[PDB]
């Protein structure tokens, strides 16, 4: 079928045909670039476009990455496919929360079938983005280094994305429990010393560092992302959610 070797190209190829000279650029980020591009990892791709795009551009933007990319169930080689599209103009002057202006995620797939198409929306997850991005990222196309499209974004405004997205992540931890985990530890690391780590290794930092109660669901996390089904219906994902969370107050 698809190896991330065709996935990278079409990707790369749907973007430069379906928007024309409105694209700048197109990045890569995350864990594919950072630490390696296990077999696990997703693929995490940044955009960067001149003039906003109409519904319906958008709306090709998700019918055609659709098969693309790998459903949440498939128990195949596939991986994830994430897609952020932002406006090089609506970045200049600098302000958190920033602006999004396309999202693809397979998590929100359930609502592309009912005829959601994203819009235009604050996203404050993407300060971290972008700052991680600015740091480590693969160029795939374009004529620029996605440093040279960004004003210098301060460590004052990731802190507070990182605390921002913390507690909108304190109510939502239902259903996505083995993620969630493992990001709050990411965002421990990320604001005591500095680093952005996979979230494979952040939950093991942690870990050992946290009560044995937490430090026990820490590592149940740390398996279900590598397959290693997991059920947590019955662990009390609550009081680690809750020990994260003010554990990364400061
Ligand atoms: C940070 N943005 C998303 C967002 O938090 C999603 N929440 C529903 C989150 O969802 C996941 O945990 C999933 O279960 C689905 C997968 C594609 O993305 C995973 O990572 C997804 C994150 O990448």
């Amino acid at each position: 079928y698809l190896n991330t070797y065709e996935q990278i190209n079409k990707v790369k190829k749907i973007l430069r045909k379906h928007l024309k000279n409105n694209l700048i650029g197109t990045y890569m980020f995350g864990s594919g670039v950072e630490s390696g591009l296990k077999p696990n990892s997703d693929l995490d791709f940044l955009v960067v476009v001149s003039e906003p795009l109409t519904d319906q551009s958008k709306e090709i933007l998700i019918q055609k990455i659709r098969p693309i990319s790998k459903k949440i169930g498939d128990k195949s080689n596939l991986r994830y496919i994430e897609l952020t599209i932002i406006i090089q103009q609506e970045m200049v002057p600098w302000n958190h929360p920033p602006k999004q202006e396309f999202i693809y995620g397979e998590w929100l797939q359930e609502l592309y079938e009912q005829g959601y198409i994203p819009q235009k929306e604050l996203n404050s997850d993407l300060t971290i983005m972008l700052y991680q991005a600015k740091r480590k990222n693969k160029r795939i196309y374009g004529n620029y280094d996605l440093e040279e499209l960004l004003p210098d974004i301060p460590f004052s405004d990731v802190r507070r994305a990182i605390m921002d997205s913390s507690e909108e992540l304190i109510d939502n931890y239902q259903d996505d429990e083995t993620n969630s985990i493992l990001t709050l530890c990411r965002m421990i690391l990320t604001m005591d010393t500095g680093k952005i780590i996979p979230k494979d290794i952040a939950g093991n930092a942690v870990a050992e560092s946290s009560p044995l109660e937490h430090r026990e669901r820490i590592l149940l996390a740390v398996r279900s992302y590598l397959g290693e089904n997991i059920e947590w219906t019955n662990e009390n994902v609550n009081l680690t959610i809750n020990y994260l969370n003010n554990r990364l107050k400061k």
